[PDB]
């Protein structure tokens, strides 16, 4: 809703003030959701291509991250049968599908050559865990606080690297490798594995050099905790245990604690690697209810992470399929619907491409939000969020961007999906525009 | 889970550093949940008393806040029929039940004489709203951005004060009065009413002096937003509109944004007035899964709010009844179970009573959390949370508490519910103790 009233906001953007390097937005096809995106029954191949294109085409959804589950379940793992001991031999199996995640990754890469693939294990194979199963939590055999018949840490590291090798041989580079999912949480009934930061360091001291020996440019994550506070606690313990230099990227989920402050690592970026409305019905609205599933709220959640926790990437849970509101694109039979959450993603990532750097942006009005990003080639994005219920006349002072010639204005609200509204020449360093209520307006400077 | 390892933590507590004044913990019986706690069949009257005592007895749950819905629905409102215009006559009705909330409040007061009652409207009567119904959001007629036939603001203020008068005539003092619930959110199907901060100020400028004339010590809240960020935006706008001194307490819910920083108001306390696991099954465990419903997680959520957003009070959603995990005590027939979330509440509020002041407390270990509270009468509570998975030997240095002579130690973990562990004489200003893994240990100084 909105009403007639106009106020003003002053914004200053300063390319001399520089923060994090951005990675992008993304989603997962884990647990067979990639097969709902690529079913070859119901959704036609034309429509499966279109759905993936909507997500990963720079000009539409703008996404760049595909997060794949290194599976550990019957029929989803590269190690369906384990050797008796870590001496092996190991019989690795690749079916060219990987629960259709290979299809998802290959197709996303077709539409986005800058794809950032995150291979993330939810559990080790059960044979290398205290509980003897990929379900029900438990620990990698060989970290402190375990008493298994053998130390399986090297074997688990080698297994993760082999998964990466399968994708490399198909011509797909992995960008990030993770060995846990939500290690602070035991869901019991599906792939899971628990850890504190001391036990995590006990594994990372083996994983990290093993990875760099095979793939010197492959980054290692830690540790996909359920929330920001749980991640900070694991990060503290990893560093306390001596493992500061055994991971490269802090990864965390937004389910069980959300941050308003940075993470407790120096010199490492962070990615929010999973979040969704896990309980509500399928939803597409931008700003009708004010509920957390809506697109405008996701624009605001992302602004908070990028400006207050210096976050470099942001992932929905699933890309496309069933699962009610857990996807960005809902698929039923040969039909699909796009949630306006994707246009919140696009408002950031259609314009701030991988390698862009967040730069200084301030607003004189608390709920007229602004951030700004400078691409490697010097183009600049300024996504402004008018979270108020009436229009704001904004004035944007540009510092450090004198080499800019043109400005294009894009709008997302209840009747606009990143719509091009205006294009003008830049004849000074000041932008003036009226931002509609409850909207994201992106100023694209070239 | 835990393992064998011991590390140490240094803690410093300083009564010379002083923060917020505490109000307490509590819950609601709105929407008929008080009638599930006091039912006409099933739970016996003796068990109804016992459930209320478990919540509000200082020695058990330690809660002090009862949050009541000033109802607006057929059968639950003090204004069953509206006059045609704000001139009235208003035919107010008091049935002495208030959807059993009177019984909840009167029984809670019997177990806690310091009960802090928060009377909170979810919506104005439909006749005073733009939408003509208590459901489906909409605005108080007469705030900016409305074009109703009449300005109903004074009438709504008088109606809220009359509700308070009915309670005060029955011998129950109301401590806080709120005119909206989640004004950033429209659930459509139940009592709701929307507002931005400008519109809220337009009503608060009438409600506030109306309230203080009738009840000079009755505090006014604003505005029970669905999350911390939504509350900050409304508070910004109320103050931008000129309304800084038309409310007394900032109220907010933890559903759609959680804080790690203070709220944007000077000289006013804040209360987190509603949160719960809205979707999961009924749950009582302390630390088995690591899921957000668990008692240990709630202890940590409260620590975060009290130490990082200076929060003075904390409410579950419902007190007791059905509704899966939305209650602190589940009732089925003549049986009940208590969630260990209640022992997280007690770890703070059994010992930090109304009027206590949060004092300085630091820990040398990130996930050994500490806070500290000084009661008006000089006793001090120090709730330490060992969020690690092994025991910590803590050393607590006490500054500014020379005149305390005794310490009692209370423990909550998977096998203890605020159990008295030890009582010792206080020699010197140094406490030493081993805090078990995944536990809240309270040091009670007298
Ligand atoms: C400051 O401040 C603070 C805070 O506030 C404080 O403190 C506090 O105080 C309060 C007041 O006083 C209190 O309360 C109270 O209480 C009571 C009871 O008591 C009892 O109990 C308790 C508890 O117990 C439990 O716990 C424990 C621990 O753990 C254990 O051990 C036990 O066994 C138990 O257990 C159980 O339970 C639990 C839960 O609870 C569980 O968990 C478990 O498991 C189990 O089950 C206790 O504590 C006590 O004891 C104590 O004390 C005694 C004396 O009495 C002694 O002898 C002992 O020894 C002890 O002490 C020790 O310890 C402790 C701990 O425990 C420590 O702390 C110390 O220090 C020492 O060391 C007992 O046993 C009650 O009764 C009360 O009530 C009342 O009041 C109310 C209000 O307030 C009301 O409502 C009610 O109703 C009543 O009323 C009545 O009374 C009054 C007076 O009293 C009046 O006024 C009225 O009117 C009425 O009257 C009527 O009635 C009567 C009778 O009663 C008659 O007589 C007449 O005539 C008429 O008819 C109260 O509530 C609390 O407790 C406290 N806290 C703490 C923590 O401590 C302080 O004090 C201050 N200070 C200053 C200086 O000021
Ligand atoms: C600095 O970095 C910047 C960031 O990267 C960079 O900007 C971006 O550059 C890239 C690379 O060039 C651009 O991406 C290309 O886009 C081509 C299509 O371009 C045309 O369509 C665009 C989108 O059009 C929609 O949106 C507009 C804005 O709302 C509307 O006006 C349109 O009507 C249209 O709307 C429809 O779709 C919307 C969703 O998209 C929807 O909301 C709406 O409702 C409606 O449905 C237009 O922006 C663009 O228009 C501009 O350019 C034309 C000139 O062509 C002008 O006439 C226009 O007036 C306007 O100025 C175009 O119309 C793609 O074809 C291209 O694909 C190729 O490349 C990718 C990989 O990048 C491959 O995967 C793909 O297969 C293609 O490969 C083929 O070609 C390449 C060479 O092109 C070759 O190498 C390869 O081997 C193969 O042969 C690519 O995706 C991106 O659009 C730019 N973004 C922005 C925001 O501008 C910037 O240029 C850099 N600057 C410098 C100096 O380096
Ligand atoms: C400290 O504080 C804690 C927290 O309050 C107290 O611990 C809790 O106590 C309550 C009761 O006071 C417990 O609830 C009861 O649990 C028992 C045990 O159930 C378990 O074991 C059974 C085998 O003996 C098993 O059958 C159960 O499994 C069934 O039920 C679960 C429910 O989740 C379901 O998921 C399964 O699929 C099964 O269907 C379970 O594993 C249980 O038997 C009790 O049932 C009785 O009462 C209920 C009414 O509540 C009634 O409906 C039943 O028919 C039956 O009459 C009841 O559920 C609770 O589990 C405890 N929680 C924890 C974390 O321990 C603790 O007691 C306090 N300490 C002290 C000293 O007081
Ligand atoms: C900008 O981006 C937004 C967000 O992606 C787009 O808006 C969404 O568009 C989709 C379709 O692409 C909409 O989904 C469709 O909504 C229709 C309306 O549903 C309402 O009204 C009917 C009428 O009775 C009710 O039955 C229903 O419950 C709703 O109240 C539906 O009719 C559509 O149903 C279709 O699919 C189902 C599949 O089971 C079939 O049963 C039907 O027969 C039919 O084939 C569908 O659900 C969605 O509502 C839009 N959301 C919003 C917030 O607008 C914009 O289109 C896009 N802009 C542009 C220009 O493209
Ligand atoms: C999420 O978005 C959906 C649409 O994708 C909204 O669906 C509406 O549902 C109500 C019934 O609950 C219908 O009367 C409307 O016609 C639906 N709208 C449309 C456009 O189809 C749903 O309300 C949204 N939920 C939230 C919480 O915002
Ligand atoms: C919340 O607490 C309940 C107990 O109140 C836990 O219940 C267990 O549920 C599983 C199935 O999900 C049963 O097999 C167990 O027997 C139950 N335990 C008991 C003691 O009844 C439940 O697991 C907890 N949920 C979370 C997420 O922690
Ligand atoms: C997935 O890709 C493989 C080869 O990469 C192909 O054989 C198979 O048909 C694809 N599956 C779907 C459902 O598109
Ligand atoms: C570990 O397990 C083996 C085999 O059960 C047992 O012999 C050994 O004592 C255990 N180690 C410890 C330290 O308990
Ligand atoms: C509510 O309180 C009155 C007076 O104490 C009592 O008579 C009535 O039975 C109570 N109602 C219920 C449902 O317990």
């Amino acid at each position: 809703w909105s009403y007639s009233q106009t106020l003003s906001a002053n914004i200053q953007v300063n390319a001399l003030q520089r923060y994090q390097e951005m990675i992008g937005g993304g989603c997962s096809g884990a647990f067979g959701w990639a097969c709902q995106q690529f079913p070859t029954t119901g959704l036609t191949p034309e429509n499966q291509e279109e759905v993936t294109k909507i997500l990963f085409d720079e000009n539409i959804g703008g996404l760049s991250i595909v997060r794949n589950d290194i599976g550990s379940s019957p029929g989803s793992t590269i190690l369906p049968t384990c050797p008796a001991t870590p001496a092996g031999p190991f019989n690795y199996q690749w079916d060219g599908s990987d629960s259709c995640q290979f299809n998802l990754t290959k197709t996303a890469l077709k539409y986005n050559p800058e794809l950032y693939v995150y291979a993330n294990a939810w559990s080790a194979p059960g044979c290398m865990k205290t509980v003897g199963t990929e379900n029900d939590g438990g620990q990698i055999c060989g970290v402190r606080g375990t008493n298994c018949t053998y130390d399986w840490r090297q074997a688990y590291a080698d297994y993760l690297v082999q998964y990466v090798k399968f994708y490399q041989a198909e011509g797909i580079d992995i960008s990030l490798l993770g060995a846990w999912n939500e290690p602070d949480f035991n869901p019991v009934t599906y792939e899971s594995m628990e850890s504190d930061g001391f036990q995590a360091k006990d594994f990372l001291e083996i994983l990290y050099p093993t990875v760099k020996k095979a793939f010197p440019n492959l980054d290692v994550s830690c540790c996909d905790a359920t929330g920001a506070r749980q991640e900070r606690n694991i990060l503290y313990e990893v560093q306390q245990a001596g493992g500061e230099h055994f991971f490269d990227v802090a990864t965390w989920h937004n389910y069980q604690s959300s941050p308003e402050r940075p993470f407790n690592v120096v010199g490492k970026p962070n990615i929010m690697t999973e979040w969704a409305d896990g309980s509500g019905p399928w939803n597409t609205t931008w700003d009708v209810s004010g509920q957390l599933a809506e697109g405008l709220q996701w624009a605001l959640y992302m602004h908070n992470a990028f400006t207050n926790s210096d976050t470099s990437g942001y992932n929905h849970w699933w890309c496309a399929g069933g699962g009610a509101d857990n996807v960005l694109i809902s698929i039923t039979g040969n039909s699909y619907e796009v949630s306006s959450r994707l246009w919140a993603f696009a408002s950031y990532f259609r314009f701030a491409r991988p390698g862009s750097v967040r730069i200084g942006a301030t607003s004189s009005v608390e709920n007229v939000y602004v951030s700004a990003y400078e691409n490697k080639n010097g183009t600049v994005s300024i996504p402004v969020i008018n979270a108020a219920h009436f229009p704001y006349e904004v004035t944007i002072d540009l510092q450090g961007l004198k080499a800019r010639k043109r400005v294009s204005t894009f709008l997302t609200d209840n009747s606009h999906n990143v719509t091009l509204m205006d294009q003008s020449e830049l004849h000074g360093s000041v932008l003036k525009a009226t931002v509609p209520p409850r909207a994201v307006q992106v100023f694209w400077l070239e």
